[PDB]
């Protein structure tokens, strides 16, 4: 129903605007923006459901591991503050762990806002622009997201469109509006006043569409519908963009999971062999909570997100601007990268240029026609264009044939570049006249469509018939130049147009062809080092690009690229699914292809069995980086590829790429690593508890005691996102895992059991009786019992500790370490740190207020044995783990 807003737009004209439409400098555009805002809407992104907080946070609230906390929790309240016995009504742990539940959710609730799918600019770091002119100084670049009905955005070569705008003024707009509607050749808009209200809408020739990007031309356009009212955002209530990737989610639920499973095996063995045996049911929910309390790892979510922001900063300040957390995910999986020639493998910079004519020989002529046609041009300007124009603005002073044309000629016309007729063209005429006919046409383009549009030639001496010998005798020396690593673009004119108009792809016909101009672009001083650093970290580097085959084959053979089988466009037509996907598997040169066959081959690669990453800087090439898994791009680009991007790039150039990659698998490295290394500990902690279980008489440590060791340990492995990672784990793609933490749980953590049994024995007959006598003598409600209680807590409390956090230098990696893999500095320092700040926890007000003592001199040497002892059998039991189940980690 919001078709009268815009049908109202397209009928009348600019004299009725009743919502204003002479701005810039009189429109009263500041305060109005705000009533435009509400009562009309504003440029939102909604996809499908934009479910308030009410409903966000009760889903953040039922996570797992949010569940978990809540249940310790609970215990806690049903056990330490209801059904404890008079006077033992102590909260400490239910408020302890409600703020770990809150810290969680928030942290969840914080992540999932800034996690989406794909591209999608939830951070907003950065973001596409448009060029406003407010009514305060105007002429200000503003993201997309803020425009508001009631605005006018001047559209250039590349801007896409913001929103649904109205057209106010036009200079030669085309603009492509493939992105909603298909017929990827440009359609021109004119500001104008018909009402043709029978239409599909997609015409529409006054009005001017989201995402109908332009093209080329110059338009100023007042803004009509804004937000999810425009038919963009209509096509993205059809949401269709739910993926099966395993991301990190998916990946933290199944930990918790395991987590549960882990707890829902050994809790209720405790209690069945507490209150069976020692006939104290309430010691027995005691045990089974201090349990639960040490298998689950609090403060993991926080653990998370350090790691999450360390990655995105680290990306972005290696050249590598992110979007949308899920990026790094989506990137480290990359076992693919289907890119072009342009740019990324050669330095753009045109530095060996030719001006030839049809025999081969240097002629001026085409080269005033080149630079006619470039300065004069409203698209974008390529490689080509820039060199000819300095090429002859450095010649001019030479030869004044090419004396200065800027000012000497106007522009009167000019027709766009389509890929179907690869053909730009211009209408130039003087404007001083002196001849009173002079209206040429020079248009530039490719070589077969150039020919095949071209009646007659040039040079010589004489504008000879096009014979089909002279046809073959340039194609073939062009196939020479473009074999010599120069690609070549051929020139036309035509001339008087009496009429200044018609000009349609028909008066684009039957021209002079006065000669081809000849550029190569170098290849780039990184000599394959980053296609073969890309090749060792398991991406491999195709390309995809629609140029000729031979300049293509030149290049990639001066980068060490696969010379090879070339698939070209026209097999690619022929070749069905099946065949083009083992094509595509084998070959990696794919050159003259069309801007939806690379959408093609992006496809059937991605769905025989890959990831796909495409990198474009055009117009056209979002065509396959929106079918592409994770979409790159650079930051001087078109604004349809950067919205439709995710590793939007400040530089050009595959190692910054190659370091984006490596930075985001080491996010996940250290992820997991801190997972596994956490869980096992934890099982293997709780595991002696368990096992200990009918022999001790108290329980080894309070449950506040494991939460505080868990809660130091947490928050001094802040320093596992700045952990270094041996190459070895780096170069392979790698998804999120949960199979591989329970078998390093149910490995590598009993034989941190056998040595916490040991120093249960040693705290119960060597160092506690020391202090206070033999335990049996010790007469409950004494001074000596509870001395003897709390000093073994203690001693199990500062040695646990010892043992968890100095095995990290061990499991780490699955090498001999400070021989091969050393560890991080930030990592070690923190270690230290907590290790101090425990060992001096006991010795304070804190301590005999939680439960602690001050500990014997002698406990420590026993200590510096135990923890060279456990990291022996670590290391044992890691190359087991490492020869048996394939990797450690
Ligand atoms: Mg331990």
């Amino acid at each position: 129903e919001i078709n009268a807003r815009l049908e109202f737009a397209k009928t009348s004209t600019k004299e009725e605007l009743f919502q204003k439409f002479k701005t810039s400098n009189k429109g009263l555009s500041e305060e109005q923006v705000e009533i435009s805002r509400e009562q009309y809407g504003d440029n939102t992104i909604t996809r499908g459901k934009k479910s308030s907080l009410i409903k966000r946070l009760y889903q953040a609230f039922i996570n797992p591991f949010t569940i978990i906390l809540f249940v310790l929790a609970l215990v806690s309240a049903f056990t330490d503050i209801i059904l404890a016995a008079p006077g033992e009504k102590n909260p400490q742990g239910l408020i302890i762990i409600t703020t770990m539940v809150l810290i969680s959710g928030i942290l969840r609730f914080v992540q999932e806002t800034r996690s989406g799918n794909a591209a999608e600019n939830l951070l907003k770091m950065i973001t596409t622009t448009t060029n406003v002119h407010r009514l305060e100084s105007g002429s200000q670049e503003i993201p997309i997201e803020e425009v508001l009905v009631g605005d006018i955005i001047h559209l250039s070569a590349g801007d896409m469109v913001p929103a649904d705008l109205r057209i106010i003024q036009a200079k030669d707009l085309f603009i492509s509006q493939a992105s909603l509607t298909g017929e990827s050749e440009p359609v021109e808009k004119l500001d104008l006043a018909t009402a043709a209200a029978a239409a599909s809408i997609t015409e529409s020739v006054n009005l001017a569409f989201m995402g109908s990007n332009v093209i080329s031309g110059s338009a100023y356009g007042v803004v009509i519908a804004t937000g999810d009212a425009t038919i963009f955002g209509e096509m993205a209530k059809s949401v269709t963009e739910d993926s099966t990737k395993t991301t990190f989610e998916k990946g933290v639920n199944s930990v918790s999971w395991v987590l549960i499973r882990f707890m829902l095996v050994m809790v209720p063995f405790v209690l069945l062999i507490n209150g069976f045996t020692k006939g104290d049911w309430m010691e027995a929910a005691l045990f089974a909570l201090a349990v639960a309390v040490g298998l689950t790892p609090e403060m993991l979510p926080m653990i998370v997100t350090t790691c999450l922001a360390k990655g995105a900063v680290t990306m972005s300040k290696e050249k590598t601007i992110i979007k949308n957390l899920n990026s790094i995910q989506n990137l480290g999986s990359m076992n693919i990268l289907c890119t072009d020639k342009t740019g990324t493998l050669t330095q753009d910079k045109v530095v060996l240029m030719r001006h030839l004519d049809i025999h081969g020989q240097e002629n001026i002529r085409v080269l005033r026609h080149g630079f006619l046609n470039s300065y004069y041009q409203t698209g974008l300007k390529n490689l080509m264009d820039l060199a000819i124009i300095e090429g002859a603005e450095a010649k001019q002073d030479k030869n004044p044939e090419l004396g200065g044309l800027s000012s000497k000629y106007t522009k009167v016309d000019e027709i766009p570049f389509d890929f179907e007729r690869r053909r730009m063209s211009v209408v130039v005429k003087s404007n001083t006249n002196g001849a009173t006919s002079k209206t040429q046409m020079i248009t530039k383009g490719a070589a077969e469509e150039m020919l095949d549009i071209c009646t007659l030639v040039e040079d010589k001496g004489n504008v000879v018939h096009l014979t089909p010998e002279l046809r073959a005798y340039i194609l073939k020396k062009v196939d020479e130049l473009n074999e010599e690593g120069m690609r070549v673009i051929l020139v036309a004119q035509k001339t008087n147009p009496s009429p200044i108009d018609t000009f349609s792809v028909q008066d684009e016909s039957e021209m002079v062809l006065m000669g081809y101009l000849a550029f190569l672009d170098p290849p780039k001083e990184s000599t394959a080092k980053a296609i073969k650093a890309l090749n060792k970290y398991g991406v491999s580097v195709k390309i995809l690009t629609g140029d000729n085959d031979k300049v293509t084959r030149s290049v990639c053979k001066q980068v060490g690229l696969p010379v090879d089988k070339t698939i070209l466009g026209s097999d690619i037509d022929q070749l069905d699914d099946n065949e083009l996907a083992a094509v595509a598997a084998a070959a990696s040169v794919f050159a003259k292809l069309s801007p939806q066959q690379k959408a093609r081959i992006v496809t059937t690669l991605r769905n025989s069995g890959n990831s796909v990453g495409y990198m474009g800087d055009g117009i056209n090439d979002a065509a396959a980086m929106k079918s592409s898994d994770v979409g790159i791009s650079v930051d001087s680009a078109v604004d349809i590829a950067k919205e439709s991007a995710d590793v939007i790039l400040l530089e050009k150039d595959l190692m910054v790429l190659e370091k984006g990659i490596i930075e985001g698998r080491k996010t996940y490295a250290n992820m997991i690593k801190y997972i596994k290394m956490t869980a096992s500990s934890n099982f293997g902690n709780m595991f002696s508890v368990l096992i200990a279980s009918a022999f001790l008489p108290f329980i080894p440590m309070l449950s506040i005691h494991i939460l505080l060791l868990n809660l130091i340990y947490d928050f001094s492995c802040t320093a596992i996102p700045w952990d270094n990672v041996d190459e070895e784990y780096l170069v392979v793609p790698r998804k999120w895992d949960a199979s591989s933490v329970s078998k390093f749980m149910l490995w590598i953590g009993p034989t941190s059991s056998v040595f916490d049994i040991t120093t249960y024995l040693l705290m119960f007959f060597v160092i506690c009786p020391a202090t206070f006598g033999p335990f049996s003598s010790l007469v409950p409600g004494s001074v000596a019992y509870i001395g003897f209680i709390a000093l073994f807590h203690t001693g199990w409390f500062v040695e646990s500790m010892w043992t968890q956090t100095l095995v990290i230098h061990m499991i780490r990696t699955p090498k001999i370490p400070f021989l091969q893999s050393r560890a991080s500095a930030p990592l070690t320092i923190l270690t230290f740190m907590g290790i101090i700040g425990l060992t001096i926890i006991p010795f304070t007000s804190f301590g005999h207020s939680i439960g602690l003592m001050a500990l014997p001199i002698n406990f420590f040497p026993w200590l510096i044995l135990t923890v060279v002892m456990y990291m022996m059998l670590v290391t044992i039991f890691k190359k087991i783990f490492v020869s048996k189940y394939g990797e450690l980690l």
